[PDB]
């Protein structure tokens, strides 16, 4: 792919984070804490899952960023509507305003309804995310495997401003403590 030149500098929005997340001072890394991180509750925070949004809002153009997932067992990544539900249980689907992929139990899947099996020969350590707002496209790339395509959502109906979306996953196993990191441009 030749999307690197649409690179954007993403930072995480503390105010949207689940109350157990720890966001680094530079707002470029997030991990699961072992307890509540001593913040007040607010209507923006994801309550049920270890999720957080980027601060940036996109309503036009082409955007590209990269995320480091090294040594994680579980995570979700992509974009979502600014108006997605924050509280209670929900599925990651385009009907609910999410365009995402994930790792779970040694398999990679795209957040369609129902979910789609991904075919990855080289487990990725870094994921590239490309959004073309006007075209209605969200694509995922395997940076570890020379940028190979993972998945394309096309005919997307964004229906609002988009925000970068992250889920660090639970750490019931003790094997999923590692952070998500936004990689330098
Ligand atoms: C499950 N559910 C429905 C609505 C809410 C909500 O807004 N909670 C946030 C807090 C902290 C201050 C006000 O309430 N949570």
């Amino acid at each position: 792919h030749h999307h690197h030149h649409h690179m954007v500098h993403i930072t995480l929005d503390r105010n949207t984070a689940n109350s157990w997340l720890i966001i680094s001072k530079d707002r470029r890394q997030v991990r699961m804490g072992d307890t509540h991180q001593n913040v007040s509750d607010n209507k923006e925070r994801f309550s049920n899952y270890p999720m957080v949004l980027g601060a940036q809002r996109f309503s036009s153009g082409k955007m590209y960023w990269e995320v480091d997932v090294t040594q994680k067992e579980a995570w979700d990544l992509g974009v979502c509507r600014d108006s997605v539900q924050r509280k209670g249980q929900f599925s990651l689907s385009p009907e609910n305003g999410f365009w995402t992929i994930w790792l779970w139990q040694d398999s990679y899947e795209a957040g369609t309804s129902p979910q789609t099996t991904l075919h990855i020969q080289v487990p990725p350590c870094q994921i590239g995310i490309f959004v073309d707002y006007e075209a209605g496209v969200v694509s995922f790339y395997n940076i570890t495997d020379h940028g190979s395509l993972i998945y394309t959502f096309s005919e997307c109906v964004f229906a609002g401003p988009l925000r970068p979306f992250f889920n660090v996953g639970f750490n019931y196993s003790g094997g999923n403590a590692a952070p998500l990191k936004l990689c330098p441009l």
